[PDB]
């Protein structure tokens, strides 16, 4: 039933850097997810305890979050562009795994994803 330590966020040993990908997606994909109307559910890790959903954390083994992907963007965290874009699948992936077919909250994840899907169609030729 209990929470879970949310996934890392900083570790110094962890080669990262500033690419122009990386900054695209802060700026662009991070950025326009983040301001959407059906953004809050994602904003943060999926608190189970609260939400009294003491499976959800027994089901999803590699949870993900953009309050995470947030922190790690700000941080420098990853090395590629790729990573980070698996971040976002990972949570898009969890929520259709965990939830039914029409669901509010897989609408919504819906809704994220093709924008997020759009986003990444311009990504930016890494420079
Ligand atoms: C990211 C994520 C992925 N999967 C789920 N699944 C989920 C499945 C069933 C429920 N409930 C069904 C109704 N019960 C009375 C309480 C439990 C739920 F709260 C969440 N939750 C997520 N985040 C999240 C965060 C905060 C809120 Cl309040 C919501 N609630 S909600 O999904 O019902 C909605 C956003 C439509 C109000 C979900």
């Amino acid at each position: 039933s209990m929470n879970p330590p949310p996934p890392e966020t900083s570790n110094p040993n962890k080669p990262k850097r500033q690419t122009n990908q990386l900054q695209y997606l802060l700026r662009v994909v991070l950025k326009t997810l983040w301001k959407h109307q059906f953004a809050w559910p994602f904003q943060q890790p999926v608190d189970a305890v609260k939400l009294n959903l003491p499976d959800y954390y027994k089901i999803i083994k590699t949870p993900m979050d953009m309050g995470t992907i947030k922190k790690r963007l700000e941080n420098n965290y990853y090395w590629n562009a790729q990573e980070c874009i698996q971040d976002f699948n990972t949570m898009f992936t969890n929520c259709y795994i965990y939830n039914k077919p029409g669901d509010d909250i897989v609408l919504m994840a819906e809704a994220l994803e093709k924008l997020f899907l759009q986003k990444i169609n311009e990504l930016p030729t890494e420079e």
